[PDB]
């Protein structure tokens, strides 16, 4: 559709989780999405014959 | 169903009844009656555990 598109990625999981007997809830992770968008653009050229005679 | 219950008791009768050919309207006596009224009360306790593989 030339739609401006828009790809994605998921960032890599870091930091340190829980030690031991901790509770998951005490450091979460957070689950990062990167985006880009990609909008078209328009270009053309045109040639201008002459007299069909010539 | 765990409704508030509600225990009655009789008590004794205590009066003088009537003597020759008197009739009974001449002393009546009363059956007097007694109640007491229990409510329930909830309780309770709760052990967390540790995580799974400790």
């Amino acid at each position: 559709s030339q739609q401006p598109f828009r790809p994605r990625i998921k960032a890599q999981l870091s930091g340190s989780g829980v030690s031991g007997n901790t509770d998951f809830e005490a450091n979460y992770d957070n689950l990062e999405i990167l985006s880009q968008t990609i909008y078209p653009d328009a270009f053309g050229n045109s040639l201008r014959s002459k007299i069909k005679a010539y």
